[PDB]
């Protein structure tokens, strides 16, 4: 008895300065995808989406704690299989670290997907599919596969980042506080406490031990497979086509990877795959995939 579990995350913004329109689109044709193909059950679903009406919103500690469930529900050597989808504005911090932006503004970054993965035993995967910028990196640390160091016509589309950048966050924060220090730590711990992330509310010297405990667990348990929907030092595409169906650029070529190819697919294969569907339409954001190679290997969601 095998568990597949899954977190379906998508911020829209809605009615704000940094709406997004794909995002909580990809999320449904996610959930579509793993119920039909991936034989995972609705009751094994989490959806966390940000439209006025819904009833759990992707705040910092909402998603966090979704996560932290499945998690630490994984059992060691059963194979369990879990799911992270994410769809929404990603953001990097200077002097770099990675984040994904809550509907909340309460930063995940890299450190804390880490920190997440280190909790899961040998055996168990945790798939995480990051449409957002800045995704590559996401999991600190975890060795890549595709991307830069190991690997046409613009399109026509209209098309919108999903980055915001760095400043755009902090002012944001900074109307919450009053507080005048360019220190984005020193806002996020004052708004939310011990919900903020690893890196804001830990002490320097804490967060040195931490990082080399997560580096020492590495050595013996590598389930993290990150697969991101740009480099680090990229954009991904929120994509409106033109009739009020917007999606990911990154999402949807999943989507039309899978659509074209019924078999399993290895991990590397579907990433590599849905580069190519990306070039050849013009895109210009480069998914990435970190991973162990024994991983890279492994058929994506350990479809049969």
């Amino acid at each position: 008895v095998k568990k597949r579990l899954a977190v379906l995350v998508g911020c829209n913004y809605p009615n704000t300065r940094n709406e997004l329109h794909g995002c909580i689109n990809d999320v449904l044709a996610m959930k579509e995808t793993i119920l039909s193909r991936f034989g995972f059950k609705q009751d094994d679903i989490e959806v966390l989406t940000d439209e006025p009406e819904s009833k759990v919103k992707p705040t910092g500690a909402n998603i966090k704690a979704a996560l932290r469930r499945m998690v630490d529900k994984a059992q060691a050597g059963s194979g369990d299989i879990l799911f992270f989808h994410y769809s929404g504005h990603g953001t990097r911090i200077p002097s770099q670290d990675e984040a994904i932006v809550p509907c909340d503004f309460n930063l995940i970054t890299d450190v804390d997907f880490r920190e997440l993965v280190n909790q899961l035993p040998k055996g168990t995967s945790f798939t995480m599919i990051s449409d957002s910028a800045h995704s590559g990196g996401l999991i600190d640390k975890e060795k890549e596969q595709i991307g830069p160091s190991s690997v046409i016509e613009t399109t026509n589309k209209t098309i919108t980042s999903r980055a915001l950048p760095f400043k755009a966050v902090l002012d944001h924060l900074s109307s919450l506080t009053g507080i005048t220090t360019s220190d984005i730590g020193t806002h996020l711990l004052e708004l939310f406490g011990r919900d903020a992330g690893l890196k804001f509310r830990l002490p320097a010297m804490d967060l040195m031990d931490l990082l080399e405990t997560m580096t020492a667990r590495e050595k013996h348990v590598d389930s993290g497979i990150l697969m991101s929907g740009c480099q680090a030092d990229e954009t991904s595409a929120d994509v409106g086509v033109g009739n009020g169906k917007a999606y990911g650029a990154y999402s949807n070529a999943i989507q039309r990877v899978l659509n074209e190819n019924e078999g399993a697919m290895k991990n590397k294969q579907l990433v590599m795959m849905a580069r190519d569907v990306l070039e050849r339409l013009g895109f210009h954001q480069h998914p990435c995939l970190y991973c162990s190679d024994q991983n890279a290997d492994a058929t994506f969601l350990s479809q049969p």
